[PDB]
């Protein structure tokens, strides 16, 4: 342990997906299914975006889910006011990208102090945008000063270019300065194919929370996908992962979102793709007959799917 | 540098894709386009598989490509004989997965010695299957003893479960025992979402050759995809990558293979997916107007595609 939780962002980052147009009912359906699956947090679009985004946050936060519903806002006093009024259980602050550090620290602590005052039970996370490309002394100076006032700090690979040893190194340094009590969240884009690998390295370095979306939908090619992330963690912590989540629901989660946003599940999609458990080579087929574990990273039945043998 | 080459395996690993059924002409088309693109090696199915696979290897090796054509066989004398007779420029040996090490070394060196004798100009690579899960002392003992007799050794994450720091560590240890002259190849499956990240870590650790396939097609959910790998390497070595390959051909490569194997390019596919350069968030759109580099990991025009702004 290696203890960690997932923050699903399908109703925040996922809304930024090109073809996403979630009705209030779509969002409630998604949130209930995630809650059934056992997701620990559900993050939703800032209530400042539109009157409908506000309403959606208000409903989602009041559904009586076991998952904590949290909203994502700019690190500003005016947004924070709207946020607390929605009744969310958490607020995820993003400090957006030659300006002095004490001031940045002062600005952040002001917003955070407002929240503690207006709603002492709401969990507060603070992230700086584009965390891995920020100059590191100043980044750590800000995180060190803000951490005693927040429940969680986050790191965001905003443009999807962080590398895995880079993520590992910077998460370790953050954990050093913020200490053991403060949680650590990782959000990573998939532009260079490293979202799942980077989330895994973040956890190895001490991160406690990983952002995912169903099918990885999000801005551009999106972020760490739920299924791919669970495949990665299952092979390392099968007992933990199987206990935490209803893994056999993964195909229904992926189908639901694919249907709503108007895409096909990629042919090679982790676990649920057409091809994820297809075997063809003679020597592979030979071994799978004695033991399918021979060429399978995890059992298809765990995730509610089946293998295919191409003996043709 | 950070010098490296790509071994495309679309005509070997890619043939193991569930829906692959390449005619001889499909393979020639693919090989010529890869050669135009500037791929350094093209790996093809063992000639032992069928009379048609033999013929295909014979044709491909004789196309007069600038790329070296190499075939992939079991580490056996009988296969090696068929292999040399095809005229390929390289042979990629795979030693397939409580049996003693001197014997394994003897068996391998016998096959390798046959090749040197029968065809001294053919490049020989040796890999042990499932390299990252093999007990490491014995694995290094075999690689150390075989390396002086081969041009290249390879490591294969056969079941797609290696982790990035694991790949980095084992490539470094292999480089230690084989020395600087012997090349090092990485082949990684994508079952846990780490194929691109693991190939990148392999190169950082000293690997010189990475196996890819177009769209990552292959057994199960396949291997490191060409486009995703190039996106990852471009952000780190833009000058090198742009000089090495005709990057604007990537959409045609992905389209060609998707058409042949009967799949759609995934909606979120690296670079060439419907969604790879779609922007939606207001603050993102705001910044992209001043500078698209603000939320883009690489320029779409480099790879012959265009961005999308969802201002709606
Ligand atoms: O608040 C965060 O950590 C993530 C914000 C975001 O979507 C990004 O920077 O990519
Ligand atoms: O020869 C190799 O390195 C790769 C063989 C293969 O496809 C695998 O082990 O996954
Ligand atoms: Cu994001
Ligand atoms: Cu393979």
């Amino acid at each position: 342990m290696r203890e960690w939780k997932i923050i699903d962002s399908t109703l925040r980052e996922g809304e930024q997906f090109e073809k996403a147009n979630f009705s209030t009912q779509d969002k409630v359906e998604i949130a209930k299914a995630l809650d059934e699956f056992g997701i620990e947090y559900i993050e939703v679009t800032t209530p400042v975006a539109s009157p409908q985004s506000r309403k959606d946050a208000e409903v989602l936060a009041s559904l009586g889910l076991k998952a904590k519903v949290v909203t994502h806002i700019q690190c500003r006093l005016d947004a924070a006011k709207v946020a607390v009024e929605t009744g969310v259980q958490g607020i995820d602050l993003l400090f957006g990208t030659g300006r002095d550090i004490p001031r940045i620290i002062e600005e952040a602590k002001e917003v955070i102090a407002y929240i503690r005052e207006a709603a002492p039970h709401v969990e507060v996370r603070f992230s700086a945008e584009d965390t891995f490309r920020s100059e590191e002394q100043d980044l750590l100076a800000v995180y060190e000063a803000v951490a005693p006032y927040v429940d969680r700090v986050g790191l965001a690979d905003t443009v999807g270019v962080a590398t895995p040893r880079q993520v590992y190194a910077l998460v370790r340094e953050v954990r050093r300065v913020v200490g053991p009590r403060v949680d650590i969240e990782f959000h990573g884009h998939n532009d260079t194919g490293c979202a799942i690998a980077n989330a895994y390295e973040a956890i190895e370095a001490g991160a406690t929370h990983v952002d995912t979306t169903i099918l990885g939908i999000g801005e551009r090619n999106g972020i760490t996908p739920l299924g791919g992330f669970l495949a990665r963690m299952y092979t390392l912590q099968p007992e933990y992962v199987r206990r935490k989540y209803k893994l056999e629901m993964l195909p229904e989660l992926d189908r639901m979102v694919a249907r709503m946003v108007g895409v096909e599940i990629p042919f090679n999609n982790y676990i649920t793709g057409e091809t994820a458990f297809s075997h063809k080579a003679g020597m592979h087929l030979k071994a799978i007959y004695i033991n399918p574990e021979a060429y399978e990273p995890y059992p298809p039945e765990v995730f509610g799917v089946k293998r295919k043998l191409i003996i043709a």
